[PDB]
């Protein structure tokens, strides 16, 4: 599956013929039946990771987001994802915003949405990722692990019990675990990056990860914003000390407009991502990389299209990288074209592999 054909005449077709969110819902069934490119790439030894109690085939996931209630996880790993970020789910199911909630801004290479956290809600995806359980077993021995990210009800009063009850019920089936607290699309949400309420939040959560089964027990991530203070930052990196969080994820799209949009859609409400995010979601990672001392796993997301992309996250600290908006532009050849890319790029500045990579930034 060609890149060049995908490039410049499907997913132009697509974008001609739909509205982005029918394009995804397409996409979404396209994936799920395993209607791809085939693809090629075949993954070598200097693509893979080892972060999180686990193999990583390779370090380039999808991120949270496209596939958001589990349908489509095994038809992602064969478009070539070395790792699968389903959600968010709420708790119960919700709606999300009225439509149109999603905008293209072709111009930019970028996307504004405000979905709004639409879910199937925690048993629905549990019932769907239970059928199959023992193929993700299987999956994450071969390398290729699942995460699952957790979000929270519009209407629920006490967020960290939210959280808490997707720990619950999807920890078991996750061999990672996302606290997004970075949507800008649900009120009150991103407050709960702040320090006391951080802490108190991943407290609740690392007490009920820690309640479950050895072999049922995920790491836990927390995801950040793009747009974050210093003084949030740094309260971050002393709560994730403090606490022993795994990792984070870094970053949700960005409430900024970046001076030198073009698109129409420019001022619509909600979150930004593709190119317009992607340094800032490249300085993000150096920071927190830097005041975490290179000891906590990021994942790197935000604006990732190439090769180049990908290695710039990870030489500012990133172990692995996701992406989303890309696909909406190039379509599934660009998993293979990243990837292919990130190991030339490897060779060429003398790394043996991504592994040797990771924070290289800080280390010149
Ligand atoms: C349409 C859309 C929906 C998203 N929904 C979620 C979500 O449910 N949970 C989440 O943590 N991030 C979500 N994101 C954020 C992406 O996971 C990612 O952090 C962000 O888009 C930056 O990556 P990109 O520039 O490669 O798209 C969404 C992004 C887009 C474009
Ligand atoms: C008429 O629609 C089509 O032919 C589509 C679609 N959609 C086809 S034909 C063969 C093919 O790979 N697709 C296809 C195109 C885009 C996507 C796709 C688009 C966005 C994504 O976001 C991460 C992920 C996948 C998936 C697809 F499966
Ligand atoms: O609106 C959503 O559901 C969604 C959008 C987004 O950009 N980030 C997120 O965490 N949720």
């Amino acid at each position: 599956g060609d890149e060049r054909f995908y490039a410049e005449h499907l997913m132009p077709t697509l974008q001609g013929l739909l509205d982005p969110e029918s394009a995804h819902r397409l996409a979404v069934r396209f994936t799920s039946l395993g209607l791809l490119p085939r693809a090629r790439f075949q993954d070598s030894d200097m693509l893979e990771v080892r972060v999180l109690g686990h193999k990583f085939r390779n370090p380039v996931g999808i991120a949270a987001g496209f596939d958001k209630h589990g349908e489509a996880v095994d038809g992602l790993y064969k478009m070539g994802f070395g790792f699968v970020e389903i959600g968010s789910v709420t708790p119960k199911p919700q709606e999300g915003n009225p439509r149109p909630r999603v905008f293209r801004l072709p111009e930019d290479q970028a996307v504004i949405n405000r979905y709004g956290f639409n879910s199937h809600g925690l048993s629905v995806v549990e019932h769907r990722l239970r059928a199959r359980q023992q193929k993700q077993a299987k999956l994450t021995e071969d390398g290729l692990p699942l995460g699952v990210n957790l979000g929270k009800n519009k209407t629920s009063v006490d967020a960290a019990e939210d959280y808490a009850e997707g720990v619950r019920v999807l920890g078991p089936l996750a061999d990672y675990l996302v606290v997004n607290v970075s949507s800008p699309n649900t009120a009150g949400l991103r407050s709960l990056q702040g320090k006391a309420e951080l802490r108190r939040l991943l407290t609740k959560v690392l007490q009920e990860r820690d309640g479950l089964r050895r072999v049922h027990r995920p790491a836990v991530l927390v995801k950040i914003a793009p747009d974050l203070t210093s003084q949030d930052k740094e309260d971050i990196a002393s709560v994730v000390k403090e606490l022993g969080i795994d990792g984070l994820i870094v970053t949700n799209t960005t409430v900024s407009r970046p001076a030198g949009l073009q698109g129409a859609l420019r001022s619509e409400t909600g979150g930004l991502s593709g190119k317009p995010l992607r340094d800032l979601s490249t300085q993000t990672i150096r920071e927190m990389y830097a005041l975490t001392q290179g000891r906590v796993p990021i994942i790197g997301v935000g604006g990732v299209s190439s090769g180049q992309d990908a290695l710039e996250k990870i030489r500012a600290g990133a172990s692995l990288v996701q992406l989303y908006t890309a696909l909406t532009f190039w379509g599934p050849p660009v998993v293979g074209k990243v990837k292919r890319e990130l190991e030339a790029l490897l060779k060429e500045q003398g790394f043996g592999g991504v592994t040797d990579a990771i924070g290289a930034d800080h280390r010149r």
